[PDB]
């Protein structure tokens, strides 16, 4: 919806998303938004996204598809209405993105998901690219595995010629809906195949808006598959402009750059990023 | 509809456009077209905008969607005739933009919207734009809370990789619709996802008319996804071009330009900015 | 239809195509045509005009839209059959343009539609283009008013983020429709918004003809939104080739150049303008 | 159909190409062919030509559309079948092109259409292109008085905003149909706004063998739009493609260089032209 | 089908596809597969050919088109099963190219079509091209009575602006279809007008084939409408790969390079040709 | 379906990748997938490819299509839910690719499809590409016999003007899905004419998957019909991209450099061919 600022309700807003992600408990706004999903009636529909077509498909908060699903209408603070529809398995009424409010009028965040090696991390969309054939996929694992925590990280696997991956882009969605509806770090491996139907573009439009809501971090891999000249700047250039967060390789062997986008307006920070190879390409990102 | 002019008309007409932003009381024009509006009878279409399909959708003078209306004509002093329809939550009948003349005879006009650091500014379409990466965000939120001045300024949330943001082209309608309806001041944080589907094309198209003839201010933010070459001077351009006032980065860092078409064939103005940044990257632009 | 000569014949033709343009009373050829329109039965359509799909809206003589006209046709003197039909507000059968013979055997002429400060203007398509940001619409009125002489000019409002104009291509068509109906000067105020469409590629290929036949002159701003580069020059190309006449910014300030198509074959002309403003912007063509 | 040959009956053939435009009597084709569809059934289809839309309209040999044709077959000597069928006013059944037997077995030829100024010229399409705003329409009409001799040569006008002049493709293609159905000379001023419509690329095919076979030659005026650059080489590339003979400007002004295609692998040949101008525009081609 | 090979059968694949070449009579695999399509039963569909929409036409043993045919199917040796159904003058069912075997487990060859000159030609797709407007059409036709040897050649004409020359492709098809399953040398004038539709894109793609696998031979005329640029060899480039042979022009007057694949991952031979005209533009390729 | 895992899950998974490679016996996966395949219930669904039109079609164990099949659904232990629908010889419901489970929780492997020569090859997509016109052909024969072993190996012939060759898509697909289902090593004569339609599109995509699953290895030959210039390089990225193993030609004649991906986030192998030709083409590859 819309929301109604002067100076001072700008100047709290302003203080509230930088607090979302310079103090507030790393992973607190997960558990927040899991309590709310919970919460939910049950065949509630929670999120829509988009498939290949454009058109889109419904979840519950347990990740089920919902199939048909009469009419239903609410009304917003803002006055605006809400409204969804599923018939047929495939959203009648409605808007891609969480069909519940989860942020509420805290809006504009970038959520602290995890904190590690000294460095406090963002959830939404991290792109990790940059100069083709590095080690992007070693890098996004580790990642996964650091900002996991104590915490188990899924994995989204997607366009790549290795066996078990698929290669569908439902499926593909499908898992993503899963991932995000049920954990905080998520891995898409490749996101090189959806780079375009609508429903892929509706992708790169919505992903990080959805996870930055529900509070988890969706790290994805993007070797540029185009040339090897500065066509990876434009790359680089799509990949800022749809992440939350950004992590591009650099000259030094191992080196990694995060650029990270701490809130609506706020301050972007930048760290650096230091990795090594262990046992069967297993990375490592050195912390102290 | 059409208007006829001789050399007498036609000078009349341009000091009354002139008189609308150089001597007009700031917002008078936006209070008298709410009087318009609420005078309007109930269930009444004011407003028609386009969806991402390229329909348009609807809505009555409370921002309310108008889902049926049987077809119903009017007859213009023009000779010319309005016909409205709406079927299905879909006009069948009539045009894109106002349902109801808000201008009468008096139109070309950049009602002035309000004043502010000794300069007045005009209604209707500011696109903020320019290098990368800059301070767009934080530049449209200060001009929305002094352009507001004693009023509260609204906020329309799109396609950003941030908690809380639509990324679904219909809603995104739906909230500037319900905005421009209400509020003299209005910001779109990016219109980055907009720049194409048809209702998209529609939208740069509509808006700068249907925010003058409101007498509203839409200020959108649109960083230049793009390269960081000479890419940025053609979105510069396709901005002045659907814009009513420009307003662009400087080689000095803070420093902005303000260029306002003050009206219909009148001269275009210009003047510039200097802010600094607070607490919370809450931004302030110098007055005195 | 078509038509046949031989030497003679062809003479006889260009002589009175020169005539139409060099000799005739100014304006005389829109007189005559208005005559021939209001001879034609009641509801008989007169006039079809692209819409923005590409289907075609009819008009009668008093500008207003035929919804639905029974079959009906006609044998020329080519031996070919003319044939109309409107079905739900759209033309079944016939063809874009005018709908009953204005020209008959005399085509191929740019009729005097007007005479000012020493020279003939010829009716039909005119372009008002150049060097970005000029003073164009200040040059369309100036001109509108000057060639209307006596007699008031029409003006049509399209694609502008300004108060009161309208953005959809339907209304615009409308609007043109009416105007080359009833009046002999006319005044387009951008057709930046046109240039695409299949109901706008119609207008560029139409309107010049409808014009040249009705005996009137439609002046239209056409600021290339393009870039500043010899772009203007691709933008001055596609007009010499969809115009009657021509009208470009110059070095000097306030002067513009005319060249003109006198008629099929004929000589084209060039003359100068030299402008100076006054209060309001409004623009000023000296004469002697 | 297709044809057989061996070293013997192909040297019968070339001779009999070589003697269509070489020796024959000029204009003695047309005169064959006329004769040829005089003696055609009463009704039955002899020509189709393709609309804006892709799809064919039908004429009888009095240039007359049909509507509703029964199904109806006819085998040739190759062993093949031909087949027409129209309804509602379309070739339900059949090909674009002439749909009754004029060449027979002596095809690939280039009938020589007329004799003048000690030049023979061949029928088919003849485009008249060159340095933009040159004088193509008076070269076309003088070429198509000289051509016609003592015939009178059919005009028609399209895309042009002059007065009368059809802008609506599907009366162009009418006019074409009824001009090579009726006229050896045929002049087609502006084949600027077909080149793009299915319709308007199946006549850039089609015109040339239509009127090759007819005997009849169209000769077209092609100025292009385009700039003012090396685009002027593409457009006369893609004419010496689509045409039986080329017109084309050069250095010296008034001067126009002819190359004909003479015939199915025969010789191309090259003469010059010198005109001059008289009074109102009129050309003039010098003779001796 | 698919086949399968150790390193035994494979040496006797590649032993019987370089017999197929260099050792075979010539034109004795057109008189096998002539057989093996006499024999077929009556009927049967032995032919499917794309048209211009994309659909494919099917044919029988003696080139008449089937209309209805019920489905049927067949078990091949690898398990597969062919289906074919016609209805409606339309493949239903099937693929495109030959729909009874006539290679068997012979395939990949490039069958010699006829011996000429001391030099063997292959048979298949045969493209002739280079530097435009040389002598094509000359040369395929001296190539068509030479390798006709005792044969006549079948003709195949197509968009080229002369008399008698067809302009639709769905009758083009037909045309090649007949020539194909009549005769072993065809010629085809101009494939200009086919370089796009899906059918022109299918013919590319299937002729080659469908030629090698009957044993015929295809001579087609590809001068490069395009530039005089290096675009040539682009054209020569998508030549050879679409073709069994190429034929083309070269820096010396009259002389021509033949390029021949002389089958399935054999070697590919060249030769030179010298050639002269004669009387009325009549070809003669020198020998001895 | 999506896979969760910490450090210790993670290096087992790597360890196990690492293995399927490096020590497992070469063709051990084929082996065991054709197990798993052999005990799926008789006529259910187990692979599902794209057609040229973007649907797909769907295969049994027997490598038999399946036609009609009532929907049917499966729940995974991700939770996720898997349902497969067939109707008119096409999916309703369900994916592209396997149908059953080949790889369960042991997925992003390059299973060892053979050794030989002193080297392990990976089963998945391979292409065979680089400097035009080499030997491509000889090369993935010379492969397919040395991987197949002790078995023969499966040849699919597509796309070339060769005598036999299928040139309609829809066969093509059909012949890749009986090879990878019945098949440990394939040859793909020509990727040539597939690189664009959906169905082809969806091929590059999915290939590669799909016989590294199988644990089968396609040998792809594609020779850059493109340019001879720095196109290549282009096709050698969208060739490393959609690949599990990259064979290029170098300098030196005879030798290519064979790039392999042995695994997920695994490192990349590469090692050189030295190749002969002996008699009829057959190349041979040099081991010790
Ligand atoms: N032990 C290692 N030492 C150095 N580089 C390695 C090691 N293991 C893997 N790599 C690199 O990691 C990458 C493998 O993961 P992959 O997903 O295929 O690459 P990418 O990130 O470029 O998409 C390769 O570029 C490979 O060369
Ligand atoms: N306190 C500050 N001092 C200097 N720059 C700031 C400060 N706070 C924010 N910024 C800048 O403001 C911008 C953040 O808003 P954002 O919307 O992401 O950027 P943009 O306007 O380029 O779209 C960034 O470019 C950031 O670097
Ligand atoms: N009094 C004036 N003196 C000089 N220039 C003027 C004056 N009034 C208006 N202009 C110029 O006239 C133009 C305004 O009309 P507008 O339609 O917006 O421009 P354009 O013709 O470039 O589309 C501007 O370029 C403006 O700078
Ligand atoms: N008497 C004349 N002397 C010199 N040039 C002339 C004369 N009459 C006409 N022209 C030229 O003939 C052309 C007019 O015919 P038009 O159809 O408009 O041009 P085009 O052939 O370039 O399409 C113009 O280029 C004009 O300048
Ligand atoms: N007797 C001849 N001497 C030299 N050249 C000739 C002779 N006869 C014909 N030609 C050439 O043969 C070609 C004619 O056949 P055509 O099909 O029109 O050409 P193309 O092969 O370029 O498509 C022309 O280029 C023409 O100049
Ligand atoms: N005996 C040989 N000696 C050298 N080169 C050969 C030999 N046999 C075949 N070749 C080469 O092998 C290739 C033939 O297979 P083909 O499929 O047509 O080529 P490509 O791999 O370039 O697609 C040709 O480039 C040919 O010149
Ligand atoms: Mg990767
Ligand atoms: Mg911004
Ligand atoms: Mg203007
Ligand atoms: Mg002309
Ligand atoms: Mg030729
Ligand atoms: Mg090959």
């Amino acid at each position: 919806m819309i929301h109604l600022y002067d100076a001072k309700s700008f100047a709290k807003l302003r203080a509230a998303q930088y607090a979302a992600f310079h103090t507030d408990a790393p992973g607190s706004w997960f558990d927040h938004t899991s309590g709310v999903l919970e919460s939910v009636e049950d065949g509630t529909p929670v999120l829509a996204i988009g498939v290949e077509s454009g058109d889109a498909i419904v979840f519950d908060k347990n990740a089920q598809r919902i199939v048909a699903y009469k009419e239903k209408s609410v009304k917003a603070e803002d006055g605006s209405v809400s409204v969804v529809q599923v018939e047929n398995g495939f959203m009648k009424q409605g808007h891609r993105g969480w069909l519940v409010d989860l942020t509420g009028e805290l809006v504009g965040c970038s959520p602290v998901v995890a904190e590690f090696g000294g460095h406090r991390y963002a959830s939404g969309m991290v792109i990790v690219t940059g100069k083709g054939n590095s080690g992007k996929t070693p890098l996004v694992h580790a990642l996964g595995e650091a900002l996991g925590g104590k915490d188990k990280y899924a994995t989204v696997r997607f366009g790549e010629p290795l066996s078990g991956y698929n290669t569908d882009f439902n499926v593909f969605v499908d898992d993503i809906a899963r991932a995000m509806l049920q954990h905080r770090v998520i891995v898409i491996d490749s996101l090189k195949n959806v780079i375009i139907s609508r429903g892929a573009f509706d992708l790169l439009s919505d992903i990080g808006a959805m996870a930055a809501s529900r509070g988890c971090v969706v790290i994805a891999s993007l070797n540029p598959t185009s040339n090897d000249d500065k066509i990876v700047e434009l790359v680089k250039e799509a990949s800022r402009s749809n992440s939350t967060s950004l992590v591009i390789s650099t000259d030094v062997d191992g080196e990694w750059q995060v650029l990270t986008r701490t809130g609506e307006g706020l301050q972007r920070l930048t760290h650096t990023l230091q990795t090594s190879y262990g046992e069967h390409s297993v990375l490592t990102i050195h912390t102290s």
